[PDB]
């Protein structure tokens, strides 16, 4: 599923996302952008090996399991195919465990040099939530 901007604020935020950790909506939905584009089904291998999937690109070396991916771990005891579902939760509760890790969202790498600092409230602009 390609999301709408504001149906996929709506979404993250009917699942808690929503200043989870101190990140406003706005931070998360930039985040989605430049790391999915709002598709559900992006994924891209790492030049490690490891893999990212889904709407916030979360990756195998650490959080999900793919099978392919020697020495990484699952932190979110999940397959990662389970983050591509059009249906969001797992990707918003792995990304809550994510966030809650240490460094934030700066975990997210295309969040910290896109977003990070930015308006990210115009990411939500216009949007009934
Ligand atoms: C295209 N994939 C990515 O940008 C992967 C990002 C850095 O990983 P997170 O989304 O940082 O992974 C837990």
């Amino acid at each position: 599923k390609v999301f709408g901007r504001c149906e996929l604020a709506a979404a993250m935020k009917r699942h808690g996302l929503d200043n989870y950790r101190g990140y406003s909506l706005g931070n998360w939905v930039c985040a989605a952008k430049f790391e999915s584009n709002f598709n559900t089904q992006a994924t891209n291998r790492n030049t490690d090996g490891s893999t990212d999937y889904g709407i916030l690109q979360i990756n195998s070396r650490w959080w999900c399991n793919d099978g392919r991916t020697p020495g990484s771990r699952n932190l979110c005891n999940i397959p990662c195919s389970a983050l591509l579902s059009s249906d969001i939760t797992a990707s918003v509760n792995c990304a809550k465990k994510i966030v809650s890790d240490g460094n934030g969202m700066n975990a997210w790498v295309a969040w910290r040099n896109r977003c990070k600092g930015t308006d990210v409230q115009a990411w939500i602009r216009g949007c009934r939530l």
